[PDB]
């Protein structure tokens, strides 16, 4: 649960990763991918990715960052009303993928990591703070959902 002050500043912040989705999107996965390596196991069409380079210079990695960064950035757009949303990712995530919340958790801190990394003293206390909690939720209700599918 987030107040009207701290939704504006997670769109606030939003606003400096739609200027470049894909150039977030990239360092975000090879954040997660770098460390923590069990996680490119999950991805058939990345796990040929050995080093970093290789990682830095996949044209269809930066594909797949879009994608992601995109689907997140419609669900933070709703504000915490995103059950429609939010309940296919839970499913392909939880049924297909098989992706366990403990990579959620990764992936959630690496974009905290990022956002301080591409804009040092640009991204303050209170936009952590408020980013931190729209990831919180995010993860919170796909939790439930992975909870009603018996899903770890
Ligand atoms: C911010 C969190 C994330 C978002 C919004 C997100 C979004 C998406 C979307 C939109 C798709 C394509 C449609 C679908 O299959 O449902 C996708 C595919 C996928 N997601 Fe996620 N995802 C997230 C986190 C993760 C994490 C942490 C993992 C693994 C560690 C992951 C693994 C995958 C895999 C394996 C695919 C299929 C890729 C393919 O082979 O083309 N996702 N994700």
């Amino acid at each position: 649960g987030l107040s009207d002050g701290e939704w504006q500043q997670v769109l606030n912040v939003w606003g400096k990763v739609e200027a470049d989705i894909a150039g977030h999107g990239q360092e975000v996965l090879i954040r997660l991918f770098t460390g923590h390596p069990e996680t490119l196991e999950k991805f058939d069409k990345f796990k040929h990715l050995k080093t970093e380079a290789e990682m830095k210079a996949s044209e269809d990695l930066k594909k797949h960052g879009t994608v992601v960064l995109t689907a997140l950035g419609g669900i933070l757009k709703k504000k915490g009303h995103h059950e429609a949303e939010l309940k296919p990712l839970a499913q392909s995530h939880a049924t297909k993928h098989k992706i366990p919340i403990k990579y959620l958790e990764f992936i959630s801190d690496a974009i905290i990591h990022v956002l301080h990394s591409k804009h040092p003293g640009d991204f303050g206390a209170d936009a952590q703070g408020a980013m931190t909690k729209a990831l919180e939720l995010f993860r919170n209700d796909i939790a439930a959902k992975y909870k009603e599918l018996g899903f770890q």
